[PDB]
């Protein structure tokens, strides 16, 4: 119950200044004290998470603990806690929610930055509560597809203390051994939901450097640059473990593997050499059915108008990925069994594969 | 005539300094007197709309009333007046049509932006007038193109105050109820002609959130951002009213219509369900061309590669928009009737369309 | 030997002092003498050409060279070389190289950003040299290719003051007027590697403005904006000369020629308009290939999937550039010679071309 806990840490803050030393280490001590409580307690979000009724039972408690620790120590506590012991001691909780709130979202009634730091006002009338810290934004990764023309991912920014238009966002492919580097501009955004659209055909002369390609979130306010990796918090992955591109390069062929690291359940990519003949077969299926199957893992392709090409002859057909590790390409007309092991050329609606 | 125009402007001038309360309130009703005047008067460009022989006639003249008016009143009134007051006074026509002309287009001598505002200098050797708001631009929809694969519109800023280069812009779609939102970058600028391509495959997710989208243009300058509804200067509308893009959408079918609003002659996008064959008429013209019909209203495809899927066999075609609701698929080879009604797949050169 | 020419230098700074007229105007001839000789002369990067143990006997010679100019004089020299000029005192060359190391790629231990210049700290414990000017970045274009479709060209910033993600590059084509100007946001980068897609439907409304078109690297650093004409230093050019794109506007057909021009070795689109049959041949090879040749020049378009158009029939194809002046399209069937004298229309991937 409320009071009886807020007591307790009252008598707490008391013992730490009734200490037997000086003045300002007690409360370094007690600034150390309320950043640790307010980030790993009950306390956190309060106003968020209780209902909105017994929530005024929880400010008057938090209110006579609050009202217990000096005006003096608001200036080494974490800046963004400022607001939350203000309106403590006035036992403020229309207000107190709103600054919680108002950090969830980036949602002021007034503000603006400062030096790289967010000066607030959280309702009209009431002060200014200057020089507020920008946490880490926290990414959940949305959405994920890709095809061998391109990757499709969606990362939502679930909370951010800063509002959609004034940062910027970059995808950034970081190698493991943080030599090499890709960033891929934003596609389009939908309120906090980031689209990047990652053309192969654009990424392809980079990715031969290096074979671990790990995804970050760039966002940029002004010049502090926040590196946010991503993958650990998403929507169910789509996919099948393994299920690969491909990729054909300089006469070679590759494969481009998405996966969820061990240690932290992040995705990279990991780009490969293979040989295609040991990894896809291609069958005649009747006359006029083309079928590619994944035998290690399974291959997505773009689906849509394709073709085969011979050395005198052409024919089109229509794609389409009928299981994770198959495909079957329709083609126009029917095609000879004899023919068929002369095609020289595979073509998809964007891509083209030499054999 | 001039001079006896401003004739009558100095004595008003003359009679709100004789009335008859404190000094400092005098000067606030007479700093509104000329906030006004130079907007909605004679003199607000004459420097453009004169022609430049008798605009030495008209300097004079406004020369002797703009002498009448303390130099203390330059402070209250619109920051970007104050360089025209001077060389009012100063009856210097040679920058007071650098002004007006440097207000238009965003070219000046030298210039910075400082706290968000411009400080000038309009000529050599001539001094810097400092702390000049930057008014919202005009925008002119120039160009507006679409088909059911993208979105082509121009926007084109007749008039800013500050030069190509110096800040950013989006392409911002607003629900009617202000709680979604889509932001679509830049494709391309010639000068202050912005192009942006809008592809329904990086929209369509987020559009049925909403049913109204209302077309902005924002323009950013370091922090501070103009919402500029864009439609009611336009280019005239290049297609037949209610002329819709198809989309496709989860085994659903809809229409995008852009229309223009009945208060303000804003453009918006209008999304909505239909049924595909209440809507739309698929038949065959001889053997090899498959006519679609817009019952109720136009709808515009991509011209281009398409081809038709049936269940074990499929045909490449030509499509081509032949009028405002009838589109012609040219196809490779004749389709028999009884096959014409096992169509099970349509596609465009970019989208695909199940049956 | 190092000793014997810093001797010299060494000596020739002692007669500038002992010159006869005023104290600041000695320091001023002085200043300029250590811009140049720094900028021109062996003392340039030595710390990055000397191999590394040959460079303890420079920094000696040097560091008493520099001890012999006032540290008065570091003010009124080029900013970038106070850190040299005061770890040359020190005879410091972990430091020394270190600074011309940091001003290569623009990795420093500790900087940042003030009014437009670079405050920096080379290394840990190291002071704080403020207000460093920031030089042009040198420009290599590293890639160049094109089709009747867009043009993929990558500029690599081999030099520049400043790391990677805190300015923005934007490809610029000018006018040789200066009347006119486009902008192309970038596609993707990769370290300083910055490649954009120029996709020929943006850009050919705005191209017939005019005819040279020169193409300039736009990079923005805040409000400090650099403009470098690139081409001058690049890897070869993998095109004969001449060779253009075909390009169809409004019923007209067009060449888009890259080339280099004669007094600085600079890239430059030129855009005029051609006749078609004047300028490409149309012919057939066998019964399935239709053969597009350039007469004067070569003219690339993008290899995929192709298709001929007649009055009542149509044709798919696979296009292939199979030298640098000839085309083939392989048809998907036989055309008879009767018929191929009535193609309406020829379409490559993504464009279209009305005969």
């Amino acid at each position: 119950s409320p009071e009886d806990f807020y007591e307790v840490m009252r008598l707490i803050a008391v013992e730490i200044l009734n200490a037997d030393l000086e003045e300002a280490h007690k409360d370094q001590i007690l600034a150390e004290f309320l950043n640790r409580h307010f980030s790993f307690s009950r306390t956190n979000g309060f106003s968020l998470k209780v209902k909105l009724e017994e929530q005024p039972q929880w400010i008057n408690a938090l209110g006579d603990f609050i009202q217990a620790v000096p005006e003096r120590v608001d200036a080494l506590v974490m800046s963004k806690l400022r607001p939350l012991l203000h309106y403590a001691r006035a036992k403020d909780i229309d207000n107190y929610r709103t600054v919680e709130e108002s950090y969830r979202q980036g949602q002021y009634y007034r503000f603006d930055i400062v030096d790289g730091k967010l000066n607030i006002q959280f309702n009209e009338g009431e002060p200014y509560f200057e020089g507020i810290d920008i946490a880490k934004p926290k990414v959940k990764m949305t959405a994920f597809k890709f095809d061998n023309h391109k990757i499709v991912t969606e990362l939502t920014l679930n909370e951010f203390m800063i509002g959609e238009g004034h940062y910027d966002v970059r995808l950034k492919l970081h190698s493991r051994n943080k030599k090499h580097t890709m960033y891929v501009p934003l596609s389009v955004n939908a309120n906090k939901q980031y689209r990047f659209n990652i053309m192969l055909e654009d990424i392809k002369a980079y990715l031969p450097k290096e074979k671990i390609w790990d995804v970050f979130l760039e966002v940029q306010i002004g010049t502090e640059v926040f590196e946010v990796r991503v993958g650990n918090q998403r929507n169910k992955y789509a996919y099948t473990a393994e299920t690969s591109a491909l990729i054909h390069l300089n006469n070679d062929f590759y494969r481009l593997t998405p996966y969820f690291t061990k240690d932290f359940n992040n995705i990279s990519l990991y780009f490969t050499a293979i040989t295609l003949t040991d990894s896809i077969s291609m069958k005649l299926k009747g006359k006029n059915k083309i079928i590619l199957t994944g035998l290690d893992r399974g291959y997505v392709f773009e689906e849509g108008m394709a073709s085969v090409v011979l050395k005198d002859d052409m024919i089109m057909g229509m794609l389409s990925q009928t299981s994770e590790n198959e495909v079957e390409i329709l083609l126009s007309k029917d095609i000879k069994k004899r023919d068929f092991k002369n095609i020289v050329k595979l073509n998809t609606a964007h891509m083209t594969y030499s054999l």
